[PDB]
């Protein structure tokens, strides 16, 4: 049994640096058909990113990038069963801010909105609006979001918080109204800290598929944070990162990986800076048949500590509906939907 989340292209082409990969902008609407469909095929989940600056190129990628919150609350609006997750880049808002977009986007979702709550980590993203702390940051990050999630979660618990640290000073500080449902936090923590923050305050850690057609790689990532969950108690799942390209066939499917893999936008992946490809940033991907991606995403299913799998797709709108008509009726993992 395993949950299946979409990871919406909020960025331009989604996630191939590839002359020869779709090219597309990060559109509401093109976003809406996306998530109206995952929702049709019984997709426990959608999330976006947030990507303040991109990496240029042929294909400008992610030069074009819409703003999480906004774009979920419109998402929201317009959907009725699928849990839909923002992201906040935690420099970039207050944590009163967020508790308070949280709350409104459980009000527009009845109670189907939760929060990735990241640290940021990529200096120019910040440094380009003043706003890098310096390089202690990269040692204190997890210190800080220690301190931005206290102030959430006295927000959401009670309404106020009067929480003072080396970061935040509240003074009897007010949100409300309070979510309907409890706020879900996640988390997508890699590192030790990040792993022991995710086991402390989130409900899932999200992290990176590794290789290509080797969907179990990541096993030893999961045992990690089932090893983080043990310190604190808490039943903190891991959810796995793929590119799904699939096909009739597997040779249909790795013509097409080849092809993607051929027009790589080596300018773009220059700023960035049978193998995994930087031409989707080296990112677990699964390549073949429909009936050889159901095998291995119910691999995946069996890793110790895995609950879901957050996919992509080297084209969103026909790689939902083959995955929801090809491959998701052969997973095993799947067998409880209708
Ligand atoms: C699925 C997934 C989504 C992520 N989304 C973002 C993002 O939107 N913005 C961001 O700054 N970092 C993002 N990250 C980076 C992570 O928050 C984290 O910094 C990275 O996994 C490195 O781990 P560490 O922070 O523990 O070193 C993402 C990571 C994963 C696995």
């Amino acid at each position: 049994m395993m949950k299946i989340g979409v990871f919406v292209p909020i960025g331009n082409n989604g996630w191939l640096i590839s002359t020869h990969a779709p090219q597309y902008m990060p559109t509401f609407e093109l976003n809406k058909a996306i998530v109206q469909k995952a929702e049709h095929y019984h997709f426990d989940f959608a999330l976006s990113m947030i990507k303040l600056r991109g990496f240029g190129g042929k294909t400008e990628f992610w030069d074009h990038n819409l703003e999480s919150f906004t774009l979920m609350a419109g998402l929201a609006a317009v959907t009725s069963r699928i849990q839909i997750y923002a992201t906040a880049a935690t420099l970039t808002l207050p944590p009163a801010i967020v508790a308070r977009m949280a709350a409104t986007i459980d009000s527009i979702s009845g109670g189907r909105f939760g929060v990735n709550l990241v640290t940021g980590w990529q200096k120019p993203e910040y440094e380009q609006m003043g706003i890098w702390p310096g390089d202690d940051y990269f040692s204190r990050r997890y210190d800080y979001l220690t301190e931005y999630v206290q102030v959430l979660r006295d927000l959401w618990g009670t309404g106020k918080s009067d929480f003072k640290g080396d970061f935040f000073t509240m003074n009897d500080c007010r949100v409300s109204p309070q979510p309907s449902v409890p706020m879900k936090v996640i988390c997508a923590g890699q590192s030790d800290a990040g792993m022991a923050f995710s086991a402390r305050y989130a409900d899932f850690n999200f992290c990176f598929g590794k290789g290509v057609n080797t969907p179990t790689a990541f096993a030893p990532t999961a045992a990690r944070m089932k090893q983080a969950a043990e310190q604190t108690g808490r039943d903190v799942g891991s959810y796995v990162l793929f590119m799904v390209i699939a096909d009739e066939t597997d040779d249909a499917a790795r013509a097409k990986w080849e092809h993607y893999k051929a027009g790589a936008d080596e300018e773009a992946l220059s700023w960035l800076t049978d193998p995994t490809s930087a031409v989707n940033i080296n990112m677990g991907t699964l390549v073949g048949s429909y009936a050889s991606v159901a095998r291995m995403l119910d691999e995946v299913a069996s890793v110790p500590g895995a609950e879901g799998v957050l996919l992509t797709f080297d084209d969103f709108l026909s790689g939902i509906e083959t995955f929801g008509e090809r491959i998701q009726p052969l997973m095993q993992c799947r067998a409880h939907l209708p």
